[PDB]
């Protein structure tokens, strides 16, 4: 009479080549008779049977998503940990011939033609078979939007992408915009800084190793311009790089967290500095600081309580099941939750024997416990 638990738990995200085999396991111990069930985005993939494989001989990237075991025997049923099944692919640029208009001094806006793609693609800007690198001049954003800060009339050409996934080694080449350059005016006109590419609203789990906000300015002429970044108002005077265009803040925790802001101005000038921000969100994930015991026992009638408390960023929600069913809880059913996070039972029937999990969620993980809840009395 042993109630099941697992053994070992998956791993919370795994990458696959396509046309390779997939092997999941649902590693659980207990008494017989040992049952197992699949879930594969919290449907019914299988129905309980003595296997705890399952298998896809040949990965699509249409198996991408979340797979999960349920184990059962008399005593109960436990809720593997998901895992997200994640298949290396890559598509084609399905896009035709471009072409852009801009006037010298103007900033060239050219983003990169879209492409499907797991992981995402390394991509690098070309034109006449020769590379782009970033330069003082030239910026390639985070989005591998490529721009060209106060164009000259050389600047008009055919430009265009080679896209490289970095699991399955795929290598694709795009179809070309083709930038055109006008002559209106003369070509010494001063310009006041301009904000190309503003920061963006930017998130990350802190057991992440690097993190980067990104502004990138035009001006003219272009060796005066000045780019300052700022995090809660105050200035900040490391982690920067490209031409001041990056800011990258390095195994961030939960203090990284805040309102980045990039400032653009001319050195030595008269004017007030443009600026755009956004916020850093650092997140920690679930982890529990109140276990219940592995084992319980109760006696009906009377009330039972099962303690169970989580930490994390932001702060996790607490969700029980009984038996991998979600348990109903609310003021007409015998089972209540405190905000606490803990399970209080009441009028203990001899059903609520069984197999309870505690999960702890938020949006950058996932914790679970278990425990056998016996009725007595």
């Amino acid at each position: 009479d042993v109630p099941p638990y697992f053994k070992t738990e998956p791993v919370r995200t795994q990458v696959h080549l396509e046309g390779n085999r997939l092997v999941l396991t649902c590693m659980a111990e207990g008494s017989w008779p040992l049952e197992f069930k699949w879930l594969h985005n919290n449907r019914e993939l299988t129905r309980f049977s003595l296997e705890y494989r399952y298998m896809i001989t040949s990965l699509d990237r249409t198996h991408a998503g979340f797979y999960r075991c349920i184990v059962r025997n008399r005593m109960g049923a436990l809720l593997q940990r998901q895992t997200e099944v994640q298949v290396a692919y890559m598509g084609s640029f399905e896009e035709g011939e471009k072409r852009q208009s801009v006037n010298h001094g103007e900033a060239a806006v050219i983003r990169a033609p879209r492409i499907s793609s797991f992981p995402r693609p390394q991509v690098t800007w070309f034109r006449d078979g020769r590379k782009i690198p970033p330069s003082s001049r030239i910026a390639i954003t985070l989005e591998n939007t490529l721009v060209i800060l106060s164009t000259v009339a050389p600047d008009a050409g055919r430009y265009y992408v080679q896209a490289v996934n970095d699991k399955n080694g795929d290598n694709k080449t795009s179809q070309p915009i083709t930038l055109a350059v006008e002559n209106v005016g003369g070509p010494a006109d001063p310009i006041a800084p301009t904000i190309i590419i503003p920061p963006k609203n930017t998130s990350v789990v802190a057991g992440t190793s690097e993190v980067t906000m990104e502004c990138v300015a035009n001006a003219r002429p272009l060796i005066k311009l000045h780019i300052v970044w700022k995090k809660d108002g105050a200035p900040l005077s490391s982690g920067i790089s490209d031409y001041n265009r990056r800011l990258t803040i390095a195994n961030p925790t939960v203090s990284d967290a805040g309102y980045y802001e990039c400032e653009a101005m001319l050195r030595s000038s008269s004017v007030a500095p443009v600026t755009r921000g956004a916020y850093l969100s650092v997140l920690e994930p679930p982890q529990f600081v109140r276990e219940p015991e592995r084992h319980i026992t109760a006696e009906m009638e009377k009330v039972v309580d099962i303690p169970c408390r989580a930490k994390g960023v932001p702060p996790p929600s607490i969700t029980w099941y009984k038996d991998a069913a979600l348990v109903e809880v609310g003021k007409l059913t015998r089972f209540k939750q405190r905000s606490d996070g803990g399970l209080q039972i009441s009028g203990l029937l001899p059903d609520d024997t069984g197999m309870l999990q505690c999960f702890a969620h938020n949006a950058a993980g996932e914790a679970q416990t278990s425990t056998y809840l016996a009725v007595t009395s």
